[PDB]
């Protein structure tokens, strides 16, 4: 199983720069080359990076985007002097040319195809490529807003010739549309684009009428383009996270890329002059971090734009600590996407109703500049320990560990002879003790990140867990229980949000998610479909100190498990306690590993039963008022 992530960056791609008077042009500088690699060197992210050397593309594989008249004109530029490379360039709208950027143009696109083998034949498990110029606005016989060839349309391209793909999905979060990409793949619906880009009613470069939500993709294409335009400046991490939860996600996830590539522009985030956008550097964690479950972990990132040195350099950062597999750091003040937001992330919802599931219901009326330096991040020395039954050892990742001291025992005599006072069972009185030590060695040390326990009986276990994790103190405590019945757990103070998966149904508090859906073939479906849309929203809105994962015994739960406690480590910078009751090896083993930060197999594929949905709605509908980061509409004003 593939391991480590690329790192793809050459300083020649500095080597070209603007050498003539162009305030459009003019950010587009060498150094936010320099400065992204030393802002990752900086934080030693480089040097726990693959370095994979670059590469120019050859003539063949520039042809596979581009055309002959186009690729034989800019292939005469390295001959042009200052004043024939301006005249070249004022043929293109915001694109300049220098002599060495051909030679530049072709090494971005190298890069990207050496990061594409890099992760296709498991060398690593995915990576990033620091290139110029960048690409998505190139096209077939143009460049466009400083790009000359199209390196992320290259590297779909590439990947279906050479290894077969037949689902490839694209990311485009830079602030800018990717019109270059859009075209290259609008028939194609072996290529899934989706890009969210300031749009501003299309007052906004590139002003395209086709950068609006009402473009799907054409013909056998037509629902595998998704844009999704944000036509007010100032959006937040609320506003990009309505977009990943109620549009990108639920897509991704039914699509099943077998890889994921993405165009990564940083000028989507505070502080830069080009987005205008208030999204922290943070939050590039987690848009990496929730894609990350898809096409088994293969990611490829590829540098758009991005053009504060500063925010440029943090971003990177964050990106790459995701790749790694460093814990994310928390999100807090997340809250309602802002109503332009809403209003854009409605309409696209309607638009592709027509061709995904997951928007499906809503068809027919039956259904329907200064910011604070990021925190440091860093991998726990043992990221996950794990406590099995007595006797039971298991062959565990090299980052894991099994399981009592003195301090810890007196503390369960403690407990005991307060709370629990008939307890005698010293099987229980064991699992308390694991519990307290991994909660001690999850809370105080940095060395470890999050673990499982194996119990036997849940009341006892998880008031031990949560009581000791509310006294700690963690501020808030997210629990998520598989299975039916009342647990010793009190929602009433704000401290605990209660996601319950049951059988039964059913409250009204709202500090509670109770799910219960249909036994069936249809389930898996379901569960993705409350995972995406109901609990990430919820749960990241909460903001948990610790989350607390609970399976009852009794209970299709191997087929989402893992994708949820990966994702779930978006939340409290991945400190996660899991209980399970009772042995199972597969259960046990497939929780541990991804709690390690292994890969997930994919869930390959279908439809949800339309009574989940309409029960998954109504929890929206009850809960959105309270957390406005599940609201996908507009609210209806008084
Ligand atoms: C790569 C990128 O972000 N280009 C933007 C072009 C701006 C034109 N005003
Ligand atoms: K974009
Ligand atoms: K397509
Ligand atoms: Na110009
Ligand atoms: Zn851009």
């Amino acid at each position: 199983a593939a391991s480590g992530s690329a790192l793809i960056f050459d300083e020649e791609m500095s080597r070209y720069k603007l050498l003539w008077t162009d305030p459009e042009c003019e950010i587009e500088v060498p150094e936010r080359l320099t400065v992204s690699y030393e802002a990752l060197r900086t934080h030693g992210l480089a040097q726990r990076c693959k370095a994979v050397p670059v590469r120019q593309a050859t003539e063949q594989e520039i042809l596979l985007a581009h055309s002959e008249e186009y690729l034989e004109a800019v292939k005469q530029t390295p001959g042009m002097n200052v004043e024939e490379l301006m005249a070249f360039s004022k043929k293109y709208n915001a694109v300049y040319f220098h002599q060495n950027i051909y030679h530049c143009a072709k090494l971005a696109a190298g890069a990207t195809l050496q990061l594409v083998d890099s992760v296709m034949k498991r060398e690593v498990r995915n990576g990033m490529a620091l290139v110029r110029p960048p690409g998505h606005h190139s096209q077939r016989s143009a460049a466009n807003g400083f790009c000359v060839f199209n390196n992320v349309a290259f590297a779909a391209l590439y990947a279906k010739k050479n290894y077969n793909l037949n689902r490839i999905l694209i990311v485009d979060w830079d602030v800018h549309h990717g019109q270059g990409i859009q075209y290259c793949f609008e028939e194609d619906p072996s290529v899934l684009y989706f890009s969210w880009h300031r749009y501003e009613h299309q007052s906004f470069w590139p002003n395209l009428p086709e950068s609006d939500y009402s473009s799907v993709g054409k013909g056998k294409g037509s629902g595998f383009n998704i844009n999704l335009p944000w036509n007010k400046v100032g959006m937040t991490n609320s506003d990009y996270l309505a977009a990943f939860f109620h549009v990108l996600l639920p897509v991704a996830y039914e699509f099943d890329p077998e890889l994921v590539i993405v165009s990564a522009g940083f000028d989507s985030a505070i502080g830069d002059p080009e987005g205008e956008m208030c999204a922290l550097p943070e939050i590039f964690a987690h848009l990496t971090h929730l894609l990350m479950p898809l096409a088994a972990g293969k990611m490829c990132v590829v540098l758009e734009g991005g053009f504060n040195l500063t925010s440029l350099g943090q971003s990177v950062c964050q990106t790459v600590h995701s790749l790694l597999g460093d814990p994310t750091p928390r999100i807090s003040g997340l809250g309602t996407a802002c109503d332009s937001a809403l209003e854009s992330i409605q309409n696209v919802r309607n638009v592709q109703s027509s061709y995904w599931s997951s928007f499906k219901h809503l068809a027919q009326s039956e259904t329907n500049i200064v910011w604070p330096e990021p925190l440091k991040r860093m991998p726990a020395s043992v990221r996950t320990v794990v406590v099995p039954p007595p006797g039971v050892e298991l062959t565990l990742p090299k980052n894991c560990q099994h399981s009592i001291s003195e301090s810890t025992a007196k503390e369960v005599q403690r407990i005991r002879d307060k709370h629990f006072h008939d307890l005698t069972d010293q099987n229980i009185l064991r699992s308390l003790g694991n519990i307290i030590s991994v909660l001690d060695r999850m809370m105080r040390s940095d060395e470890v990140c999050n673990g499982c326990v194996v119990v036997s009986d849940l009341s006892v276990s998880v008031q031990c867990a949560l009581q000791h994790a509310l006294t700690e103190p963690a501020e808030r405590v997210l629990v998520v229980y598989v299975g039916d019945g009342e647990l010793p757990v009190k929602t009433n103070d704000g401290k605990v949000f209660l996601v319950q998966i049951c059988t039964k149904e059913e409250d009204k508090c709202v500090n509670r998610l109770t799910l219960c859906l249909r036994e069936g073939e249809s389930l898996t479906a379901g569960f993705m479909q409350a995972l995406l849309g109901l609990i990430l929203p919820v749960a990241y809105e909460f903001n948990p100190a610790l989350v607390l994962g609970i399976v009852e015994e009794t209970a299709r739960l191997m087929r989402v498990w893992g994708h949820m406690t990966c994702l779930i480590q978006g939340l409290a910078r991945g400190r996660m306690l899991t209980l399970l009751q009772g042995y199972d090896k597969d259960l046990l083993e497939l929780t541990v590993s991804a709690l390690s930060g292994a890969s997930i197999s994919p869930l390959g594929p279908r439809a949800p039963k339309p009574e989940d949905v309409e029960m998954m709605e109504k929890q929206r509908q009850r809960l959105q008022e309270r957390w406005g980061l599940l609201r996908c509409t507009v609210s209806e004003s008084w």
